[PDB]
C-alpha cells in the first residue's frame, strides 16, 4: 500500500507555500521538499537507491519521490517542505531547485560550513514565521524561501 | 547638492544599498533612515526633528534633507532604486516615500523591531558584493524582508 503525505495535513493553511517540517516510514508526497542533514549519520532511501548521509548532505525532493530515513547514529535532519504552485515571487524556483516539476537528475548535494552557517540562520527565522495569525506572515516566510533557496544554489556541491 | 545612483550603488544593476554634518540635499534615489544610537538633528523638507536610537525615517528622491551629530549620532542608510527593484513584491504598498515624499516620514520601533532590523541590514550589508552568486537577488530579497519587518514594527 502506498503512503502520500498530503499538503492537506502538513501546511498550516492553503495560502503557506513553505513550512519546516522540523525515522521515517517509505513515502511520496503531494508537495515537494529540501533535506538538509545538521548532524550524525544515517540512511536515506531515495526511489529504491540508498544513501548513507551525514551532515552537510542536501537532499532535493520532488512531490512523486518515495523515501525512508534511519538514523544510524545521532542523525538530525531538517525538512523544508513547499507546495510549488503556491509560490508567488518571481525568482527562477525551477532554475534554482533541482525536483522543482520532476524527480531531481542529481538529487544529492552538500554544502559547506559557510552555506550551514547561513543555511542555519534562515531557517531559524523561517521556523518563527509559521504563525496564520501574525499578518503577512506567508509573505515573509516565502522571503525566507526564497533566501534559503539562493543560498543553497550558491552554496552546494557535488 | 543632488545625491546621483551612479556614485552610490556598486553597479546599473544594485536595487538597494546600505551606504557608507551631511549637508543639505536631494537625491535621485529613495531611502530608509534607522537612527541606531546618539542623537542629532534631521531636517527634512525644512521641518527640523530632534533624532534618536529607534528613530525611521521613510525619505523619498525629491526630499531635500540634512543631518546633524549632537552627541555620537550613529545611523544608516538603506538606499533604493524604485525603477530597478525586480522582485515582484508590493513594494509601494510596504514603503511610505516609494512614490512621492511620505504623508508621515517619521516612525518609531521598539527594541525587538530594533534588533531584528539591526539583523537584517547586518546581513543586506554583506551582500553587496557585484562578484558573488545571487547577490543582487539575495539583496532584494533581504530588503523585502527589512520593509516587511519595519511595516511589522513601526508606529508613530
Ligand atoms: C513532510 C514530511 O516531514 C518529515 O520531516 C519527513 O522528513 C518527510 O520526508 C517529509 O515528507
Ligand atoms: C545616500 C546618502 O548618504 C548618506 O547616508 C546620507 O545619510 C544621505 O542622507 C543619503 O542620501
Ligand atoms: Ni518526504
Ligand atoms: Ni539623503
Amino acid at each position: 500500500h502506498q503512503l502520500k503525505l498530503l499538503k492537506d495535513d502538513f501546511f498550516a493553511s492553503d495560502q503557506q507555500a513553505v513550512a519546516v517540517a522540523d525515522v521515517f516510514a517509505e513515502h511520496t508526497h503531494d508537495f515537494c521538499e529540501l533535506v538538509i542533514v545538521w548532524r550524525g549519520n544515517g540512511l536515506h532511501v531515495l526511489n529504491d537507491r540508498p544513501y548513507r548521509i551525514t551532515r552537510g548532505d542536501l537532499f532535493y525532493i520532488h512531490a512523486d519521490d518515495k523515501h525512508s530515513y534511519a538514523s544510524v547514529n545521532d542523525l538530525v535532519l531538517q525538512n523544508i517542505i513547499y507546495c510549488p504552485e503556491r509560490l508567488k515571487l518571481n525568482l527562477d524556483w525551477q532554475g534554482a531547485i533541482p525536483g522543482f516539476n520532476a524527480s531531481a537528475g542529481q538529487p544529492h548535494w552538500r554544502l559547506g560550513s559557510m552555506g550551514m552557517a547561513q543555511a542555519r540562520q534562515v531557517i531559524g527565522q523561517l521556523e518563527h514565521e509559521s504563525s496564520q495569525h501574525v499578518p503577512f506572515a506567508n509573505e515573509m516566510a516565502e522571503l525566507l524561501f526564497g533566501q534559503l533557496v539562493m543560498l543553497l544554489n550558491r552554496h552546494r556541491y557535488t
